């Protein structure tokens, strides 16, 4: 198989759209970020157009484990060095061990060691932080908190070998080892760093120190007990700053050169005020005095953002209670780069949208900069410019800090002949019209869905179209292409909505197969629903794109055909199947022309209804299958599909009805877990939209 050049990018949604457990600071280069993804790798900040550059995109279907990053640590030593802890789940959801990465470049290039163990870059705690650290005063150190009771790592050559530190005395009870704090002034530079603190998720015993450079470790006296330590944050003054939750928080300071624990917690934990953890702990380099800590999770009325001046004897939320429903804000949020953050929907007081956030489990200041900050949340980055304005009074400007992170997790993609060139259903925003590729969408199609998990539309009324969703009614259509969406009053049966859709060509019959539950038509835009006869759970269901009476199905190794617009399916007794499918598509112009991409069971074709189908010779593995416009002078539409041809894993074309293929990705555009959705561009030749589980939706053309 040979390869043809592309342009890869991101169809823009805009702001992120998922949850970034951490963002990490270089302490010695100045506009030096780094923020990493649970399930969406890791960025580097852009500092001269406020964006965020990708860097784990090189990482292929069969590494999508390494799109988790459990760490990320920059060298302050050597800011051209920066590593990344790689592993998605602890568990048997993915086979691959877990990873050290290493850069020298600052991430544009890679090298990785193979742990003997797992990371859990999605897994519960992502944001307590960060577990990996490089030694300050020698930068040949690194340490690493680990999951699992695996315990606390370490490696003495740049990260190259790892070996257990054997005398650290508790791997934790699992969470594990979360966060590694140095402290530079115990050695001189060239020196191993003699003094290192390490913060472990065990409610008995959380904070460890060692004073000869990691040989032997000791608690720490007189610490608290009950909570687990999110972060740590040595200042400049010798006070260890910890935030710890379970809910309930506490916020502690602890004096390095004297002993002494100082509960600092903004609201007591003895008031019944506290339910929530504390989580987010920022310190001003420039300042030791000046913390802020937020709450995880408050989600009543909005989260908690504290500031304190003088060390955390006081502090002053960033809203106040007033004549309640109302509260006073010493904030604004802008959120024109990422404009669905209000959810399109106006909040009854004391709520607003768009809320400062959730989820936020880290808040950072900039070392060289007391007016610039950013915090996380489970959608968005956001942070501000002029900081200190709180301190005189004034506001503090929020804004939207995640341009260039496209995080979504998409389950599905259609591209209508006319409309827009791309229509969206996705995790957590449940999807966008996308009337410009490279222009965020407004607002997602239902903002009282979750997740929308299917969408068709009818190909020859392509403005009628159905989305399915989890979450009010779980399907909605659209007869305006998407502009504007509708609930019937009736579902199919189903216990959690979602599941799959097809769509009639002549939009008269929709067929809703729900999760876990059996495919049910209606001819009445959800006012009534039939289950399909010879049909159910688990079935793949697809409609014929000519032809508004015939449907398709694959279920339990047979497949099954309707011509009665889907209420009744007839078993085609075709004489060789696949096993098994993930995804089945019909043709665009050509009646009862199916694909089959039965993923390890390769990518089968018929012509006639399914009646008959041929497995492709020249295609080993095909987990989706899509169409897009004819090359010029071809007869059949171009088919695009991910998976394996040839021992080499990728997307690959074919512009001869699958006789002939080619790979259109590359080395450094694998972008993990591609086996929910494609499609090509009825209008436009050799595009290609391709979902994935994490960075969001990507796009690829023939390149110049």
């Amino acid at each position: 198989v040979t390869s043809v050049p592309y342009k890869w990018d991101n169809v823009v949604i805009g702001g992120g759209g998922g949850f970034m457990p951490g963002i990490v600071f270089n302490e010695t280069e100045k506009d030096l970020i780094y923020a990493r993804a649970d399930i969406g790798g890791a960025y580097r900040w852009d500092p001269s157009t406020e964006t965020w550059i990708p860097l784990l995109d090189h990482f292929q279907m069969d590494e999508y484990s390494y799109y988790g990053v459990e760490s990320i640590a920059t060298d302050p030593v050597d800011p051209n060095r920066v590593y990344i802890v790689a592993g998605m789940y602890t568990n048997d959801w993915l086979p691959n061990m877990g990873a050290i990465l290493r850069s020298t470049d600052r991430g544009e290039t890679w090298e990785k060691t193979i742990l003997p163990f797992k990371m859990g870059g999605n897994m519960p705690g992502r944001s307590m932080g960060e577990r990996l650290a490089i030694d300050p005063n020698d930068n040949r150190i690194l340490y690493l908190g680990t999951r699992c009771g695996n315990g606390l790592w370490r490696s003495t050559d740049y990260g190259v070998t790892w070996s257990k530190v054997e005398s650290f005395p508790n791997p934790g009870t699992i969470i594990g080892v979360v966060w590694v704090v140095f402290d530079k002034s115990s050695s001189t530079p060239g020196n191993p760093t003699k003094t290192i603190y390490v913060g472990v998720a065990d409610k008995n015993e959380s904070i460890y120190r060692s004073t000869d450079g990691g040989v032997t470790w000791k608690a720490v006296p007189g610490q608290p007990k009950g909570l687990l330590p999110h972060h740590g944050v040595l200042a400049s003054n010798g006070m260890l700053y910890i935030t710890y939750g379970d809910g309930k928080g506490q916020v502690w300071k602890f004096n390095t050169r004297t002993g002494e624990w100082i509960d600092i917690t903004p609201i007591p934990y003895s008031s019944s005020d506290n339910r929530f953890c504390f989580a987010g702990l920022a310190v001003d380099r420039q300042n030791p005095d000046i913390i802020m800590v937020t709450s995880m999770n408050a989600w009543w009325p909005d989260e908690y953002i504290f500031r304190s001046t003088d060390g955390g004897a006081t502090w002053k939320n960033i809203w106040e209670w007033g004549m309640y429903p109302e509260r006073i804000l010493h904030y604004e949020i802008d959120i024109s780069a990422a404009p669905w953050l209000d959810w399109g929907t106006e909040k009854q007081l004391p709520e607003i949208n768009p809320k400062l956030g959730w989820m936020i489990g880290d808040i950072e200041i900039d070392p060289f900069n007391s007016d610039r900050m950013m915090y996380v949340t489970g959608a968005t980055i956001y942070g501000c410019d002029n900081l200190t304005d709180w301190d005189r009074g004034g506001k503090v400007k929020i804004e939207v800090k995640a341009t260039g992170i496209e995080e979504c997790a998409v389950l599905d993609l259609v591209s209508p002949p006319e409309g827009a060139p791309l229509v969206s259903a996705v995790g957590d925003l449940v999807g966008f019209v996308h009337d410009d590729l490279k222009v965020g969408p407004k607002k997602m199609h239902v903002p009282s869905y979750s997740s929308g998990t299917g969408i068709d539309y009818a190909e020859l009324v392509p403005n009628f179209m159905a989305l399915v969703a989890k979450a009010v009614k779980k399907i909605s259509f659209s007869y305006d292409g998407g502009r504007n969406w509708f609930q019937p009053p009736n579902e199919a049966p189903n216990s959690v909505g979602g599941g799959s859709v097809a769509v009639a060509a002549d939009a008269k019959s929709v067929i809703w197969t729900p999760e876990n539950a059996s495919p049910a038509v209606t001819t009445d835009n959800g006012n009534s629903w039939k289950v399909c006869t010879n049909l159910g759970m688990g079935a793949v269901v697809a409609s014929d794109r000519v032809n508004g009476k015939k449907f398709y199905a694959f279920y339990n190794g047979k497949f099954y055909i309707s011509t009665d617009g889907g209420l009744t399916f007839t078993d085609t007794k075709a004489p060789q199947l696949p096993k098994s499918v993930n995804k089945i598509k019909a043709v665009p112009g050509k009646e009862g022309h199916v694909w089959l991409a039965a993923r390890e069971g390769g990518l089968w074709r018929s012509t006639d209804g399914g009646y008959t189908f041929e497995k492709l010779s020249n295609v080993d593995t095909a987990h989706v299958v899509g169409f897009g416009k004819a090359a010029p002078g071809q007869d059949y539409m171009a088919i695009y599909i991910t998976g394996k041809i040839d021992n080499v894993l990728g997307f690959f074309r074919s512009d001869d009805a699958g006789k002939t293929w080619v790979r259109i990705n590359d080395d450094e555009h694998g972008y993990g877990a591609v086996d929910t959705a494609i499609t090509g561009d009825p209008r436009v030749y050799g595009r290609v939209y391709i979902a994935t589980n994490g960075r969001g939706i990507v796009y690829g053309e023939p390149a110049s």
